């Protein structure tokens, strides 16, 4: 018939499996005749039975990225959860080092700035429908977000740098760690450009329906409360706009105009300019939205399913309140457990009072830092909680059991019946937020592309399938 | 407003870098010692390598070395060939690290199919074709053929009956093919694991409308360069034949594996097969047709315009096959005796069964069998006939070494193999698949490669700058 019909030039491949013996447990061999390549060619991306996501690179900052959660609550267990894992790998290194001759510490902090000025983000992904208009961020979230530092920062101690160019702030406490750094990255025209809110990522849901928000402002917290109020304060925000609430519009003429200046005063008296042509302090937009999320409160209907309690909202809102108070009347001794910048700040004050330091002292240099040192009973924070000087949202029981066990009312909960049966039948797969594959030995595909559910037929022939095959 | 649009229920998730430190090596050397535990222990066991290949590696199991894609024949032995190259130095650098530790021995990787245990080891064949022609209809024209090829390409094997089977239906003998049983054995189950000759209902990992994957599972591991080349440039003839509809005959068995075992048992080819139009051919007379046919086709073939097998390779895949069917029709094989593995292989075995005046089942023969497939230069038996010149060339070491670091430049793969040489010169993460290819870093870009054919991309181009700008 047709002869060019015929794929005379075609695409083929060959795989080959090798007999591995070793001649005087043989696993051990394996192991070690593997490590090379996989240390170099395996994905950096990691996942693990809890749903979480590691990525480990050996240069690059190791970061914990939590499994997907629905709830408020459940959402601080998994990113504590997160603190736990990562500690004990450092745990583990100190001991392997000194298992060996050397010995030493291994320190892992969870903070936004290191002594050499590098950046370290702590970023959040809001799910919101594409019902919510591209326009209303600009408006109504953005300056939320500039301003809300003030009530959720973690605090640092700046150092004027003598060879920045163009613009010098004095020695002082801020009360965010982040600012600054936000500041240069949407300053910047180059490939340095970093925008504080993204629309447009990858949805990891189907596309039609679901949009990811991408935010990166925010500073790394200690403090269960102080996560509490950030991302809680945020949640309320999101669900105004999306439901025609009635929040005002405070759209900012320029954006980062007042971040790093909002940034050094605790009073909030920092005049931002609207682009109405007005003005208000950062104080006076946080006052607006907290008025108006307290009118929400009133009117939220409660979640059928899972979801934020209305319950929950209202310890949110009582600290968010309470902070405002705060900020207004300069007194803080009904926050002052609860609020990372003003946890440490009130520390920092006693060893000034104490020693009569001045900011710049090692000793206080040190206070900023180990805060953030994540190891239990050595950190800064873990003595603090310890002795009742900062105020619980959740339980260590809760966040011990997210350590190895996935959300159980979102798609993580699918992921993690996989790793898990991976596990204990031994055999390998391949998993990421949407794709589950089982490699072997035929290629059997999963895509999830539904993010709230945690029921899914094909994941259950997925398993069984796995089952057949031990 | 509408009270009932805010989502009261929402996904969220948080990500969050640590910094690291350590207070009294190198920090690298720090990292990597805390990854080490959780990077063995989570990370995916599909590992993609710079020359566009996957190495499969899980302490579990047999370690898998997969081809890059290859468009042509020569090529796709320089890969295959790569990959023993890729495994052995594994092996000797293991046995380097082995040795620092008080463990001394020696590591072997055997490519062969089956070991002294019983276990199978799988070397598969994967080969587009046109979505034309529905599934399983490629399958009945092909089956007659695939059933057979053992005879022609076949590695060897010495069987040993297990007295302890009173149902064991095959004596102590030599067999021509190496996987005959075990594929017997898959296939007749009731069990759920019974698995087929022949799959077309793998992933494409091309575009669904317009190519389909085929993957054969019955051939036997090859050492001999000609081997390889005989066992899938007659296929190819085959596929074609079947493309352009040539006119080759259809031969459907009644049963695809009542003669398997039997066929590997007889060097003879005269073993029967029974066919669905009733007649009756030996599985030599199966060989001997689809193998005129193929002379013919060669006559009419057209020329690849760009890439693929030539025509002339093509000449050269017919000349050895045809030498082969004489040889087994004649019983006289002292022209493919350097070509064939399981020809090489009992031309060995025989002199050692003279000189000694040997039984089939002496150990000493067993250590023969087993060590030609033993990839270890100069160790292996293959290798040190093949430096003998007791061993024919399809391909050169130049070529097979190049392939070892440098991707097909004709396939996809030429781009894959470009994304990872880019990361390892820059010193950053990338994730890779057959399909598709992301970083994370400073924003996440992914690029997906539908087309297998495609070996030039402007979205790779920018990825890779991207990876260039934004590196440290
Ligand atoms: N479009 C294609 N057509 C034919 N073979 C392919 C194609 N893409 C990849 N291959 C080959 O298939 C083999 C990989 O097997 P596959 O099942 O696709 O992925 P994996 O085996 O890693 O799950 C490799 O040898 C590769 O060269
Ligand atoms: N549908 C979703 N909505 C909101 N957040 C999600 C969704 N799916 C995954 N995430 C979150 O996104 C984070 C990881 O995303 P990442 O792999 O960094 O993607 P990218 O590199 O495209 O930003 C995790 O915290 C995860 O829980
Ligand atoms: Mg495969
Ligand atoms: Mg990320």
């Amino acid at each position: 018939s047709t002869v060019e019909s015929a794929l005379t030039r075609r695409i083929m491949g060959i795989e080959t499996e090798y007999g591995l013996t070793f001649v005087d447990r043989p696993d051990e061999i394996a192991r070690r005749m593997f490590r090379p390549i996989v240390e170099k060619y395996s994905s950096s991306n990691i996942f693990i039975p809890n749903g979480s996501r590691l990525y480990l690179d050996v240069g690059s900052h190791p970061e914990y990225a939590t499994a997907e959660c629905d709830n408020l609550t459940q959402l601080i267990n998994f990113e504590k959860a997160g603190d736990v894992i990562a500690d004990r790998m450092a745990v583990d290194a100190e001991e392997s080092l000194a298992k060996e001759d050397i010995a030493g510490q291994v320190y892992l902090f969870k903070n936004n700035v290191d002594s050499v000025g590098n950046s370290y983000g702590c970023h959040e992904n809001y799910l919101v429908g594409r019902s919510m208009p591209l326009k209303a961020l600009g408006k109504r979230l953005m300056p939320f977000l500039i301003t809300r530092q003030l009530i959720c920062g973690a605090g640092r101690i700046h150092h004027p740098n003598p060879l920045d160019k163009g613009e010098s702030f004095p020695l002082g406490y801020c009360i965010s760690q982040r600012s600054d750094h936000v500041w240069e990255g949407v300053s910047s025209a180059t490939t340095r450009s970093r925008p504080i809110i993204n629309t447009r990522d990858e949805p990891h849901a189907d596309s039609h329906s679901y949009r990811r928000l991408h935010v990166i402002v925010g500073d790394a917290n200690m403090a269960e409360p102080s996560i509490a109020l950030k991302v809680g304060s945020t949640l309320l925000v999101l669900e105004m706009i999306e439901a025609d609430f009635g929040l005002p519009s405070l759209e900012l003429a320029n954006d980062i105009a007042s971040i790093r200046e909002i940034s050094r005063d605790a009073t909030g008296s920092t005049l931002l300019s609207l682009k109405d042509g007005t003005t208000m302090t950062a104080l006076q937009i946080q006052q607006v939205v907290f008025e108006h999320a307290s009118k929400w409160l009133e009117q939220r209907p409660e979640p059928e399913f899972s979801g934020t309690s209305n319950t929950e909202m209202a310890r949110v809102l009582d600290l968010w309140g309470r902070m405002l108070k705060a900020i207004e009347s300069g007194d803080f001794s009904e926050v002052d457990t609860e609020i990372d910048w003003v946890i440490k700040k009130k520390l920092i004050d006693r060893f000034i009072q104490r020693g009569n330091l001045g900011l710049d002292d090692p000793k206080l240099a040190q206070v900023d830092l180990t805060y953030h040192d994540i190891r239990p009973g050595r950190g800064l924070f873990s003595v603090l909680q310890s002795r009742g000087m900062i105020k619980r949202w959740t339980t260590d029981e809760a966040i011990l059991a997210a350590v190895d066990t996935a959300p159980d009312t979102t798609r993580a909960h699918l992921r993690g019946r996989i790793l898990k049966a991976a596990d204990t039948l031994g055999v390998p797969v391949t998993v990421d937020w949407m794709r589950h594959k089982v490699n072997r030995p035929e290629p059997q595909s999963v895509e999830l592309g539904d993010p709230f559910s945690a029921v899914n037929s094909e994941v259950d022939q997925l398993i069984e399938y796995m089952t057949v095959h031990a």
